[PDB]
């Protein structure tokens, strides 16, 4: 009806190296495309009309990216959108920024790709290759012009609520809604149903069954974890889930809560918490129990068919699992994992990879490793939490297993996403929900997904959940006064499970009003708006009396809210419709969450032949190559430096170590808080293959490995760990469900107990396999029973950690080889890459021994005895050593005489264990520790690292292998390399990749100019007077804590200020001599890095002037990091001496940087890098945005000339760079900070907020005190106010 599309055209939206990929597709599809360019194009849905000044401020708010070429558009038009029906992420946040901005006319803003084909006569069956080549099928459409938009924006009338006549058709009715719906009900559910709208005289409506199909299936109810079990003729006596909680009942230790909540939680460490009064606005710490959540959730399904949703929302629900723990908590850290089919990365194909086809509706694993990872670190990096440990395994082949000869693999992958975070202690437990609570929906507005596989397609907001996790830390920061009562996730069936558990949960029914909840899509029907998997929400509890407060905060925050309900003290579900006037829901409780029976699974035992491996084709050499070679124990980099590392200031241990910043802590590890060296600690153990030999070997693997990975960090008591267990499994697969029974069993009943580790938390996903038709013929690909173990542990002292890199003092290296000399080579990366699945594969050999172990590991830890250790897991002992000297860029010069004759095994075997290194001084104390452990025949002098490019295994007088180091770490190196240069800007990939090769690179160095440990403003903060400092942030900032800690430690009064504040009066930059915008993701960073915040404050004349005020001012100081540097870059019209400053783009690579950089601090007017001029030294960045770009050189050449710049990304050998990562975004000049020309604002990429403090600086030099040098800036800060 009234309303009016506008056209606004945008930038040149792809870069040549983009181009130039394209035109190759369309060269090896035999399509003659001459060439191809590409612009942006937005459509703004308007309500009213804007008058000249608000449609230039729309058309300035649509101009951003980076500055690439334009063109006169030419040849064939062909406009990508997102299909109609949907709504776009970007679509969500671009109308945010319009309607910040004062333009509310806007009802909303779309995006489009205009692509211009030049091309031969093409067939209209060639026009519709080159289309399918510009679209991704599952979420978007193709359009042959740009005002066929307008189909985006249609307003549809709201659908009725649709009855089934049960009472007019009988039973047939429900059979007819079963198959209509998709509901997957058994015929035992048919029969309730029947029997239930019988009882009550009426007909079910569509919404009714639609939400108890929801309520009810295997998954929802776990009908296989509580099944009665009968084995081989045997009645067993518990079910699954009891023999989890086996572990509970005998290690009830340091845990809080398990099984009844969404997460379990488990004793932290009493430390300085660290967040802003709700009275006065200042940051403060507050001293008490930080106690740690625990969660792991998968999303195997909708990876498979839209893959970089299915991660992002599966980080996504996780972190909304995290946050409704208790009466509210906070996430903290994250963890990833993949496991996926054969890469057969083109014209990268490896000798053990065959193509088997796979089912045309999925994607393949290549896809899945290309975006699913790009998914999951785009949820975490724009909601703001550090990716810190993973795991990434492939494997597809045609073995001998239980079932005999099969299609063993991942077509349907495993996407796992978990995580820490921290709870206060009178949080833990759920609140009563009093008779008479309201019921509020937190978060987005509902939209019609997850009801070709479209329904699989899901949609991921991060900065909604952002703004969500920030009422919700409002909420639990008022302590006592906290308003939340009771929260919970919404995630699997929406709102239509969210809402009956959480009444259901505190004893109560529930009275809805459909029309209250917030929609984006006005047709939707009852059903649609009630069951729809909708993203970014929360469902809580609240008293009426404490909604004004409720509401101050969700509008402070930005945060959308409705209030939808009120619990009642009968236990009835009813949901009222104002706009149809009816009823569509009218249930008692009980008829929805009756259930019938349990399930009995009665199963057979199938155990596998065993083959032993074939070794014609197998050379020592040969394999070493293979192997490193294999995605499992290759590089992980491309999974690694996508993903933040640093946000929260509370990163100690990261993947990353050392100097040469390599890929290989076998644990994440986090401060507790910005004033502890306690702190958390996360590891992950699996593995799948194993279990196609021994599904109860498999399952102690994993524990096992979990706990070698973890076990070089300062813990003390093994019972302080606990593990999360997630347990994917094709269940019915012959032989399959009683190998769950038997791994669980093993774990639960046996290992665990023994050992004292308990199992809180964990997920299942029974479906691990996918079907096809292929030639004429059925195909099939069936999973491994693959349990995931993550073990979660508090930490006695982060300082303690322990990495793989090897020091070249005088020193021993010692393998303590937990196998016992077995050798199993049975399901190991040896036998995979010769297609060969082999015997006997390892297993735990003895439990008093693994836990004498960790025993011993935690001893040498607090005695300081180690300098390095690292497990032995995918690779063997070989991969251990190698992965050792290319994280201390040495080499190594062992002997395995002693770990049998056949060197083969020794080397490649999988058993537990792994390889200290001590000083050699400490040799023969060790040794003796480790005797009164019980280990002493497990333990062997390997012999010894050694400077150099060497890496030489020897056996008595014979060489058994020996090559350059670097070869080996540039072979290891290839499959990141080649998923880099397939993903990314393929010059970066080789620059990086190359950069390997150069044995002389000598790693991240130091040079300081001053004195690190000299507290500058000691004498200033001596005198009690704290100046203030506007700690600013917009909606979607996520590093306000930890910059507002590093003035704190200066000597500053830190003031949360919100944009809100500003807005609203409640703050006046008048009050303060200091202000810093902090990082994060204001917006998504929609219309360009920093480009929505800044233009709030462009045009709102009143806030505008209040920033030209403050930067006029004499004795002002400003700081812009990251997105801060973005929005302060996007305003510079009121910057006094800034008119040269450049603006900030699109990363050179067209990636995401997490990197540990080498930065130089250059001469400039800066006050803040006063006294550290000619430092050199790394600092935390993370970024896709942080690429200077300049009009012209004339405008380079001026900056530089003026003096401003203050930050170079310099290479390790000192040099100013260009070249990648070394300078991650491809900076001119490795420009990353300027200044104005009185030296008053500085704004900069990287994050000396993120690395203040030395424990979290991934590498620091050991001689370094808690201050790192970038503490220098904040005391500059203090000391120049005076
Ligand atoms: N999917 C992932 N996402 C992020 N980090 C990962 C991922 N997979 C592996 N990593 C990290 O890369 C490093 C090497 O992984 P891997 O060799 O699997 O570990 P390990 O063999 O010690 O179990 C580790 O620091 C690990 O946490
Ligand atoms: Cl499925
Ligand atoms: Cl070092
Ligand atoms: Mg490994
Ligand atoms: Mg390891
Ligand atoms: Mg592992």
């Amino acid at each position: 009806g009234s309303h009016m599309m506008e056209i606004l055209r945008g930038s040149p939206a792809l870069s040549a190296f983009r181009i130039n990929k394209l035109l190759a597709r369309f060269q090896a599809a035999n399509l003659q495309v001459h060439n191809i360019y590409a612009e942006y194009v937005h459509f703004a849905d308007l309500n009213a009309p804007l008058n000249d000044s608000e449609q230039a401020q729309l058309t300035r708010l649509l101009q951003y990216g980076p500055a690439l070429s334009s063109h006169t558009p030419a040849g064939k038009l062909l406009l990508v959108t997102p299909r109609p029906g949907t709504i776009s992420p970007w679509s969500s946040k671009a109308t945010d920024i319009a309607h910040n901005c004062g333009l509310q006319q806007v009802d909303r803003l779309e995006r489009g790709v205009a692509y211009y084909i030049e091309a031969s006569t093409l067939t209209a069956e060639q026009w519709r290759q080159v289309a399918a080549e510009l679209h991704d099928r599952m979420m978007e459409t193709v359009f042959s012009s740009l005002t066929d938009a307008e189909k985006l924006f249609i307003h549809h009338q709201p659908a009725p609520v649709s009855s089934v006549d049960l009472l007019g058709e009988g039973r047939q009715a429900l059979i007819d809604a079963n198959l209509r719906l998709g509901l997957a009900l058994a015929e035992d559910e048919i029969d309730y149903l029947q029997e239930a709208f019988t009882k009550l005289g009426r007909n079910p409506n569509d919404i009714e069954l639609y939400m108890f199909a929801q309520a009810n299936s295997e998954h929802c109810r776990h009908k296989i974890f509580n099944a009665d079990w009968i084995i081989d003729g045997k009645p067993q006596p518990k079910s699954l889930f009891k023999m989890i909680k086996n572990t509970f009942e005998t290690t009830p230790d340091y845990v809080l809560s398990a099984y009844k909540d969404n997460a379990a939680v488990m004793e932290g460490s009493a430390v300085g918490r660290y967040f802003a009064d709700h009275n006065t606005g200042r940051y403060d710490f507050h001293q008490e129990p930080a106690h740690i959540l625990m969660k792991v959730e998968t999303h195997n399904h909708p990876t498979a068919i839209s893959p970089w949703p299915g991660a992002a929302t599966g980080s996504g629900g996780e972190i909304r699992d995290e946050g409704a723990t208790g009466r509210g908590a906070k996430p903290k850290a994250g963890l990833v994992g993949f496991s996926v089919s054969n890469l057969r990365i083109p014209g990268f194909e490896q000798p053990w990879e065959e193509d088997f086809g796979k089912p045309e509706r999925i994607v393949t694993a290549l896809d899945i490793m290309t975006e699913g990872p790009l998914g999951g670190a785009a949820f975490n990096n724009e909601f703001g939490r550090p990716a810190l440990t993973g795991y990434f395994r492939t494997y597809e082949e045609k073995v001998n297993s239980h079932n005999g000869e099969e299609l063993r693999g991942y077509h349907k992958p495993i996407m796992l996403a978990g995580g820490i975070g921290n709870i206060r202690a009178d949080h833990v437990q759920k609140g009563e929900i009093v008779v008479g609570a309201k019921l509020i929906v937190l978060g987005g507005p509902a939209m019609n997904i997850g009801l070709l596989d479209f329904a699989s397609v899901q949609r991921d907001n991060p900065e909604m959940e952002r703004r969500c996790q920030e009422v919700i830390d409002r909420c639990w920061q008022l302590g006592d006064a906290n308003p939340i009562l009771f929260i919970h996730d919404v995630g699997a069936g929406g709102l239509s499970n969210a809402m009956p558990e959480l009444v259901s949960d505190g004893g109560r029914g529930g009275k809805f009003e459909l029309r209250d909840i917030l929609s984006d899509e006005p047709g939707m029907s009852p059903l649609e708006i009630w069951c729809n998997e909708s993203q970014e929400r929360y469902v809580l509890a609240v008293a009426a009396d404490q909604l004004p407060l409720f509401d101050e905060l969700c509008k402070r925050e930005r945060a959308p809210y409705a209030v939808i309900g009120d619990a009642t003290e009968e236990q009835h579900l009813s949901l009222h419709d104002n706009h149809f006037d009816n009823q569509p829901i009218d249930l008692p409780l009980d008829v929805l969450l009756g259930k019938t029976p349990k399930m009995t699974r009665d199963v057979q035992t199938l155990k596998a032949k065993g083959d032993a491996l074939n070794r014609a084709d197998i050379t020592i050499a040969d394999a070493v190559k293979r192997v490193l070679h294999l995605p499992t124990v290759a590089e992980k980099t491309f999974l690694v430096t996508i993903g933040d590392r640093t946000v929260t200031g509370m990163v100690a241990r990261d993947q990353m170590v050392g100097p040469w910043q390599v890929p290989v802590a076998d644990c994440a590890v986090t401060t507790a808080s910005l004033d502890s060296y306690y702190g958390e600690a996360m590891s992950i153990g699996e593995r799948a293959p194993v279990a196609l030999l021994d599904f109860a070997a498999s399952a102690r693997l994993a524990v096992g490995e979990a706990l070698t990975n973890i076990a070089a960090t300062q813990i003390g008591d093994i019972k302080r760990i606990k593990l999360s267990a997630n347990w994917m499994a094709a269940a019915g697969h012959p032989g399959e469900d009683a190998g769950l029974y038997d791994a669980v069993k093993a774990v639960g009943e046996e290992l665990c107990p023994q050992l004292g580790l308990t199992i809180p938390v964990g997920k299942d996903s029974m479906s691990m396999k996918t079907r096809w038709q292929e030639g004429n013929e059925q195909r099939e690909m069936t999973s491994p029973l693959s349990l995931v173990i993550s073990a979660f542990a508090r930490v006695e002292d982060v300082r303690h950690t322990l990495t793989p890199q090897l020091s070249t003092e005088d020193n021993a290296l010692l393998l303590i080889d937990l196998g016992k000399g077995h050798n199993a080579l049975g399901a190991t990366a040896l036998a995979q890459v010769y297609r060969q699945l082999g015997d006997k594969p390892a297993d735990v050999r003895d439990v008093a021994q693994l836990k004498g172990f960790y025993d011993a590991m935690q001893a040498l830890v607090a005695a300081r005895k180690l300098l390095a250790w690292h497990d032995r897991s995918d690779g063997g002992l070989l991969v251990t050593l190698a992965e050792m000297a290319f994280a201390g860029h040495c080499g190594v010069q062992v002997d395995i005489a002693a770990l049998g004759d056949d060197h083969l095994a020794a080397l490649f075997n999988e058993e537990l264990g792994g390889v200290i290194q001590v000083r050699a001084e400490d040799r023969d104390a060790v040794e003796a520790l480790l005797a009164q452990y019980g280990l002493a025949d497990c333990v062997h002098y390997l012999g010894q690292a050694l400077a150099g490019d060497r890496f030489v295994i020897t056996a008595n007088d014979q060489t058994v292998f020996s090559e350059s180091r670097t070869t080996l770490r540039v072979w290891w190196a290839e499959t990141t390399w080649q998923m880099q240069r397939l993903r990314d800007n393929p010059q970066c990939a080789d620059q990086e990749h190359e950069a390997k090769a150069n044995d002389t690179d000598p790693g991240l160095n130091v040079k300081l100019s001053f004195d690190i440990n000299e507290d500058i403003a000691a004498p200033y903060i001596a005198t009690g007077a704290r100046p203030k400092v506007a700690v600013l942030r917009e909606q979607g900032v996520n590093s306000h804590v930890e910059m507002a800690a590093a003035f704190h430690r200066a000597g500053f009064d830190a003031i949360d200020v919100h944009m809100s504040d500003l807005l609203g009066g409640r703050i006046g930059l008048g009050n303060f001599h200091a202000l810093v915008a902090c990082g994060g993701f204001s917006y998504g960073d929609v219309l360009g890095a920093g480009e929505g915040w800044a233009k709030s404050i462009l045009f709102n004349h009143r806030v505008r002037d209040e920033f030209e005020t403050f930067f006029h001012r004499p004795q002002t100081l400003a700081l812009g990091v990251c997105n801060g540097c973005q929005m302060m870059s996007n305003l510079r019209e009121l910057i006094p001496g800034s008119e040269l400053w450049p603006r900030f783009v699109r990363n050179h690579s067209d990636r995401f940087e997490a990197r540990f950089s080498l930065v130089e601090v250059t001469q400039s007017p800066s006050l803040l890098l006063q006294g550290m001029v000619g430092s050199q030294m790394p600092i935390a960045v993370s970024h896709g945005e942080g690429r200077v770009e300049v009009r012209d050189d004339a405008h380079l050449a001026a900056l530089e000339s003026k003096g401003l710049v203050a930050l170079r990304y310099v290479d390790n050998f000192g040099k100013v760079t260009e070249t990648y990562p070394a300078n991650p975004n491809g900076s001119p000049n490795g420009i990353t900070a300027v200044t104005t020309e009185n030296g008053r604002v500085t704004i900069m990429m990287p994050h000396p907020e993120r690395v203040f403090r030395t424990v979290a600086n991934s590498w620091h030099p050991e001689n370094w005190g808690e201050d790192s040098p970038w503490m220098r800036i904040f005391r500059n800060a203090r000391k120049q106010l005076g």
